[PDB]
């Protein structure tokens, strides 16, 4: 049992949906973590009250290094908040941004710690659903943390999300508003493998439009520099019928990642 006056509150660390969330020590520990603030009203008229719990339940159950970590949870009169594990070294998509693009080694080194957190999360038939570098946090090793587990549901779902942010990564069932399975964050893994590669993700488009008929289409293609070894991988798990996608022990062992990965 929680409560706010339990904290010290330091500064954000990012902006949420619904929301902020912000360093803070648990004074009675001197314990640091970050806690994901969420306003009621806001969450009300949304309608997605339910999915927090869902996010809530999931994300609590979990453990695995490469799995952001959720401490508890508690809620007043207009917040619900979020006691998360912080991971101090930012966001990937902050690295991205830095790097321009990541090498071979560095892409299949986040790609196994995302493969072996997603794996997992599998065996739970748990599918994440909003895999993308802003939910991608680094821990104190640099090593690869899932985070955001808002959109997590268990698989099979029909469930309907909250348009895009970025339609990007969500694959073609799912854009459809068809029913989805494991196959969904494979397909993200994809798009994450390109985009680190390459700067940025295989169907960005100025518009929603563009992207859409991109996704559907599996139209996207390689720059010159992109390894014969990481087009495959990429190929491999682009694939516009979910059952086509291979399983994460196959991308764990892919000869590129086997190569290149650490
Ligand atoms: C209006 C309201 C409440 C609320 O007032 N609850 S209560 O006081 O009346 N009532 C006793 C459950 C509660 C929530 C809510 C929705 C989801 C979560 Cl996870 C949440 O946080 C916790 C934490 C520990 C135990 C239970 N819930 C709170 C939301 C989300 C949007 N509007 C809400
Ligand atoms: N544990 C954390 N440690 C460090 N930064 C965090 C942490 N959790 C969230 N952030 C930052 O805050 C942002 C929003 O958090 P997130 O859980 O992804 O919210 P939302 O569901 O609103 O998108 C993140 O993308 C990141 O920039
Ligand atoms: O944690 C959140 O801010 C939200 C809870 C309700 C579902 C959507 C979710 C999100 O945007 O990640
Ligand atoms: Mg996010
Ligand atoms: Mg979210």
């Amino acid at each position: 049992q929680w409560a706010l006056e339990d904290f010290e509150i330091g500064r954000p660390l990012g902006k949420g949906k619904f929301g902020n969330v912000y360093l803070a020590r648990e004074k009675q520990s001197k314990f640091i973590l970050a806690l994901k603030v969420l306003f009621k009203a806001q969450l009300e008229k949304a309608g997605v009250e339910h999915q927090l719990r869902r996010e809530v339940e999931i994300q609590s159950h979990l453990r695995h290094p490469n799995i952001l970590r959720l401490y508890g949870y508690f809620h007043d009169a207009t917040r619900v908040y979020l006691i998360l594990e912080y991971a101090p070294l930012g966001t990937v998509y902050r690295e991205l941004q830095k790097l321009s693009k990541f090498d071979e080694q560095r892409t299949a080194t986040y790609i196994t710690e995302l493969a072996n957190a997603l794996s997992y999360c599998h065996s739970k038939r748990v599918i994440h659903r909003d895999i993308k570098p802003e939910n991608l946090l680094l821990g104190s090793a640099g090593e690869l943390k899932i985070a955001d587990f808002g959109w997590s549901v268990h698989a099979p779902s029909s469930r309907r999300t909250t348009l895009a942010g970025t339609l990007d990564y969500l694959p073609p069932e799912m854009i459809e508003g068809r029913m989805h399975d494991e196959k969904v964050d494979l397909w993200s893994l994809g798009v994450l493998c390109y985009e680190f590669l390459v700067g940025k993700p295989p169907f960005e488009a100025n518009t929603y439009q563009e992207t859409y008929k991109r996704i559907s289409r599996v139209e996207f293609t390689f720059p010159d520099f992109v390894t014969e070894g990481a087009r495959d991988l990429i190929s491999r798990l682009l694939k516009h019928n979910p059952s086509q996608r291979p399983m994460l022990r196959e991308v764990l062992e892919h000869p590129w990642i086997t190569a290149n990965s650490s």
